[PDB]
């Protein structure tokens, strides 16, 4: 599937909000694995919503959360040094 979303960052955190409302907390399946950044967004409509994120590289998985705002979903992953990741995905 797909989702909408959209992405901010600190010098120091990646920040990812998932532009999704229809939502609770038990749906969203975040897992960081030293890999993508594969958010599974089980909708109540029982079908998943599902980003796949190939991050610029992969991260330590404990830097990594998420949260759900209410309008959106805010997953943020903490770099592991303070460097600017100028485009979000592997050579977006």
């Amino acid at each position: 599937s797909k989702i909408k979303y959209d992405w901010y960052q600190t010098e120091s955190q990646v920040v990812i909000t998932l532009m999704i409302k229809n939502v609770q907390k038990n749906d969203v399946n975040v897992e960081f694995s030293e890999k993508e950044l594969s958010a599974l967004v089980k909708l109540p409509s029982g079908e998943d919503y599902n980003l796949k994120l190939e991050l610029l590289h992969p991260i330590i998985p404990e830097q990594s959360t998420f949260k759900v705002l209410s309008t959106k979903i805010e997953i943020k992953l903490k770099k592991p040094e303070a460097v600017r990741w100028e485009k979000l995905e592997g050579q977006g």
